[PDB]
């Protein structure tokens, strides 16, 4: 690789991402939170549940469900992750679409 910015906070940059649709519970391992784009994982946790619209939901340090729509929102929820153990509890919310479903 390459030793430049370099930001793996503690314990790894790989955060734990728990996505928890509706009554089911997922996680996604992110070797790469900081490299890697919110788009990037909006779309994974979308086709990993197969869904044309969602809102995931992370739970910050007051337990209130906040939605990542954009970069800067995903990073922050990454470095936070950091501080809870490499792992953030997040929530899908389906948006609202017809196809599929």
């Amino acid at each position: 690789g390459s030793s430049g910015s370099s930001g793996p906070h503690s314990m790894e940059p790989q955060v734990t991402l728990n996505v928890t649709f509706k009554n089911e519970i997922q996680s996604f391992l992110v070797s790469d939170p900081e490299n890697t784009t919110w788009a990037d994982i909006e779309a994974m946790v979308k086709v990993s549940f197969d869904l044309n619209t969602i809102q995931i939901k992370y739970l910050d340090e007051e337990n209130e469900e906040v939605s990542i729509n954009s970069q800067g929102e995903y990073e922050e929820a990454l470095k936070m992750a950091v501080k809870q153990g490499n792992q953030l509890q997040m929530q899908v919310h389906e948006g609202s679409g017809p196809s599929s479903g």
